[PDB]
């Protein structure tokens, strides 16, 4: 059982028992949790969604307690269920947790710093290719997180899709499809069965026929050769929808995290507050040539990450990661009992005063005053596969912008983050941009 002396962490009033705090969770999150973890004087506090039981891990100190503990404990598949129509039934958290280890362990292989050896050129080549299609004029405005999101991409199936692939595949074709998937993942139920999505078993299926027809004419480098060369524990293969479901779920994790880092990065440096920031910025990729290198970026740009790091710790992509409750788990003083499902919340952790001072201060130069307290690219068993990668992509765009191009906002102040989904990026319609070409002769 326990048992049988477990602690409970405070529990916040709701005003109405039916609601839950939903409607006030999906304003503004950052404020309500950062409300119940004052009132409450303690960052470990749970509150529950209707008839539910959620424990918040507040605390940066704690943050060990929710990332180190191994699915066997802590399970986040009965919370991503949801996907499971995206990336396929036995497929990342959808199969068992053996299996799965195996599927990611593969794609992170896929993902590794030993493979990015032409990725650079091969980013800095799309990124160019569509400044001067998409911005012509000298001078001219447009829209950054939409671009943002155009270029990132672009830039991701340049990298990992095959000559080809990306024949048949078109690169905007694919963010269709992906935009199709997603369709369904705008909640909106609960309580109730879940229903399927016709529009993303279909966008998935045909992608799925696509990559299938490939396999083929391939059979008389690229990520997709190499899930193919995969093979199990056991003496087993991917099979194509194996295959396909990493695809998917390696290009829907980039496409809206990478994008939002991007975007928001853009923002900061683009911001006349932060002009110092830009020139330490421009120091450092003015001496750098026009066609920039693996060293360039990755052994080269310790600033320009650093902005990066700042931009995903101020306003996470990702609201909060979640796990089921299988066993009790030690937090703090407290303690969490089976059945309920324990979050962790980037965007709550990096507001903790003692972490990180004036939280909502853009600053480069910052650092964890409590070890561990980021956690933007998660932490422990369920560190991110793609943060490497994520940043090389970010890190080159950003050298490649503001190599040859200046930028200035319409609005006053950076944007405010739009809450809406689990992901977060800057308000779309704030994110409106004047472009003026740099001086040359
Ligand atoms: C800046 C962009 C990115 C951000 C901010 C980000 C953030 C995160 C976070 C917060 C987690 C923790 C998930 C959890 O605790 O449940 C995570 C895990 C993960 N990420 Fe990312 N990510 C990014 C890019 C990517 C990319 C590009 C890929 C694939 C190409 C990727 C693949 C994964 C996978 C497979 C996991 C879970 C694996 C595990 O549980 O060990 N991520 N990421
Ligand atoms: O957990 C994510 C996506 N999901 C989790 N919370 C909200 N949506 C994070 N993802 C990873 N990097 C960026 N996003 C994930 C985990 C594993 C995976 F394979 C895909 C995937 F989207």
């Amino acid at each position: 059982k326990t048992s049988g002396k477990g602690k409970l962490p405070p529990v916040y009033p709701v005003t109405v028992p039916f609601l839950g705090h939903i409607v006030q969770f999906g304003k503004n999150p950052l404020e309500f949790m950062q409300r119940c973890k004052r009132d409450l004087k303690s960052g470990v506090f749970t509150i529950s969604i209707g008839g539910q039981r959620v424990t918040i891990v507040g605390d940066p100190h704690e943050h060990s307690r929710f990332f180190s503990p191994r699915n066997e404990i802590l399970s986040p598949r009965e919370v991503y269920t949801i996907m499971t129509p995206v990336f396929g039934e036995g497929v990342a958290y959808a199969a068992p947790y053996p299996r799965m280890r195996e599927q990611l362990n593969f794609l992170a292989e896929e993902l590794t710093i030993a493979k990015f050896q032409n990725f650079v050129p091969a980013i800095q080549h799309e990124v160019r290719k569509f400044m001067a299609e998409n911005w012509k004029e000298d001078e001219g405005v447009i829209n950054l997180l939409e671009d943002c999101g155009a270029m990132i991409i672009n830039t991701a199936c340049q990298c990992l899709f095959g000559e080809d692939l990306r024949k048949r595949l078109n690169a905007r074709h694919f963010a269709q499809l992906l935009s199709k998937m997603e369709s369904s993942l705008i909640p909106a139920l609960l309580r109730l069965p879940l229903p399927q999505s016709a529009r993303c078993r279909e966008a998935r299926a045909e992608l799925q026929k696509i990559l299938g027809e490939i396999i083929v004419a391939r059979e008389k480098s690229d990520l997709l050769g190499g899930l193919l060369k995969a093979v199990y524990r056991d003496g087993t293969r991917m099979s194509l929808h194996e295959v396909c479901g990493m695809i998917v779920a390696a290009m829907f994790a980039g496409q809206h995290t990478s994008t939002i880092t991007t975007s928001w990065s853009m923002l900061h440096l683009m911001h006349p507050k932060n002009k110092k920031w830009l020139d330490k910025l421009h120091k450092e990729i003015d001496e750098f040539p026009a066609q920039l290198n693996y060293d360039n970026v990755m052994d080269e740009m310790p600033f320009a990450e650093r902005c990066v790091r700042e931009s995903i710790r101020r306003d996470p992509p990702l609201l909060m990661v979640m796990r089921m409750v299988k066993a009790e788990v030690k937090v703090g003083s407290y303690v969490v009992p089976k059945g309920d499902i324990i979050a962790c919340s980037p965007l709550l952790s990096h507001h903790d005063e003692e972490a990180f001072p004036n939280p909502r201060l853009w600053d480069p130069e910052r650092d964890e005053k409590v070890d561990g307290a980021f956690i933007g690219f998660g932490a422990g068993v369920h560190k991110c596969i793609g943060q490497k990668f994520a940043l090389l992509q970010v890190k080159t765009i950003l050298a490649t912008a503001f190599r040859e191009y200046d930028f200035q906002l319409l609005r006053d102040e950076v944007p405010d983050p739009d809450y809406h989904t689990m992901v977060v990026g800057p308000t779309l319609n704030q994110c409106l941009v004047k472009y003026t070409r740099k001086k040359k002769l």
